[PDB]
């Protein structure tokens, strides 16, 4: 199962629309106007793509320290929430 940490989010759509539209017109070689204003719009639309993943990224980092402790972790009686 593929699937990319931007993948995922419903915001990668318009990437992949926004990105298409770049390709496909400097693949077709219809205006070169229109390369470098898809160009400035493309930046804008891969970059929701590094955010998002960046996040995902950081949280899979601070997650697996702490699955990680909860093995060393000692034994205490105290009532805490934990959401299964």
């Amino acid at each position: 199962a593929i699937a990319s940490e931007f993948s995922s989010l419903p915001s990668y759509a318009a990437f992949a629309t926004a990105q298409e539209a770049y390709e496909q017109a400097v693949a077709n070689g219809d205006s070169e106007v229109v390369l470098k204003k898809l160009k400035k719009s493309l930046n804008v639309a891969k970059s929701e793509f590094d955010r998002d993943a960046a996040m995902q990224r950081k949280l899979e980092k601070m997650a697996d320290q702490a699955m990680t402790q909860m093995y060393k972790q000692a034994r205490s009686e105290d009532k805490r929430a934990k959401v299964t």
